[PDB]
């Protein structure tokens, strides 16, 4: 089982941030961070959301993938174990 994933960011100016993944419930893995939105020309891309921390399993969610833009967003941190 796993926590909910964070909402992806959406395209714009700038592309919006992906949401952090949800913590795992007790006994569950972390949810994945949302990806960042992409930027229109001249606009920044959004950061990926952090992965959610695990609910005791040691498996955090993945950080989201940063969105393309000017400049591109960073990927999110992985969730804590």
């Amino acid at each position: 089982c796993k926590g909910a994933d964070g909402a992806h960011g959406v395209n714009g100016c700038p592309g919006t941030a992906g949401a952090a993944g949800s913590v795992g419930g007790p006994g569950c893995d972390g949810g994945h961070g949302g990806n960042g939105g992409n930027g229109n020309p001249g606009c920044a891309g959004g950061v990926g959301g952090a992965g959610g921390a695990s609910g005791g399993t040691g498996v955090g969610g993945r950080g989201g993938k940063g969105g393309s833009g000017t400049p591109k967003g960073a990927d999110g941190a992985p969730g804590a174990p």
